[PDB]
């Protein structure tokens, strides 16, 4: 019915009267889960991993499209935590800067925020550039509206194509084998 | 006073008269943690996440030896679960081969016995066939492993950013 359900993960607790999203790029999704996870678990309402691409302005992902970045959503309360708090977070739990980007190339492990209204995308925007002078080696994090989102267990079943044991994708999960 | 004392975490729940150590080697370590915890957690007794690099890239990894990999390190009791079947897990939640495809994430096992090592590369070879004989999976006896907070502590002493550590960690800024 294209109102964004494909921007949602299946599995994830949210409910739109009074929680937003915001979709995390900065490593192994495990990594990402993990730190969300162990400090903020008590203020997020749930968090769930996938992969997602985005509306911008080579070697496919796990068998899916080459854009594909390996995420972590977030539902969160904006009476209990704030974007700014969860970006904030997320600028000090990786390297966020050039010296961290792909180049030698699994660009499945960029930085990147991926914005659930333009509003959000503005203020993210903002958000980065306020981090600047604290990491002063330039920050390489892309800022994109969200165009897809699939949790992982989800796009491993929607790109299987011939290969259940997962050749080729780096990513941890259980295969079917 | 060179009894091996630093190849096991300084953390882990280990007892030595009944537990067994395998450092596993699979990718993002949270990643390798996550589906120790997710699949076996009622099985082993303890597990904790590192870097180690075994007796044998220009990339330093978070400052330290090129050879050094993200590993989970596993203690478990051997009448409770077998090395067989946690590395029976192991090949079946990554691309062992050459397909897949920094070093740090590289496929491997570091043994923490030399009995252990000859096991583990007989299973290695068992396992070949069920990924068409490309197994690019190392073998070595383990020769060090830190704690991802000791090693950060270690070669990131004047890097409290972390820059070019891929690993997700918090840092203080």
């Amino acid at each position: 019915h294209h109102h964004g359900s494909s921007l949602i993960s299946k599995t994830i607790k949210y409910d739109p009267a009074k929680d937003k999203l915001i979709t995390l790029a900065c490593g192994c999704f495990w990594g990402t889960e993990h730190m969300y996870r162990k400090y903020l678990n008590d203020r997020i309402v749930d968090c769930k991993v996938g992969y997602a691409n985005g509306e911008e302005s080579y070697k496919r992902v796990c068998g899916g499209d080459t854009d594909f970045a390996e995420v972590l959503q977030v539902s969160y309360n904006p009476k209990v935590i704030t974007l700014r708090e969860l970006t904030d977070f997320f600028f000090r739990i990786h390297d966020p800067t050039t010296s961290n980007s792909q180049g030698p190339k699994g660009t499945q492990y960029r930085s990147g925020l991926f914005a659930h209204s333009d509003a959000d995308l503005k203020e993210l925007a903002k958000i980065k550039e306020e981090w600047q002078p604290k990491w002063g080696n330039k920050i390489a994090t892309v800022i994109e509206p969200i165009k897809n989102f699939y949790d992982a267990e989800e796009y491993h079943q929607l790109y299987l194509d011939k290969n259940p044991q997962g050749y080729a994708c780096p990513t941890h999960y259980l295969r079917e084998m």
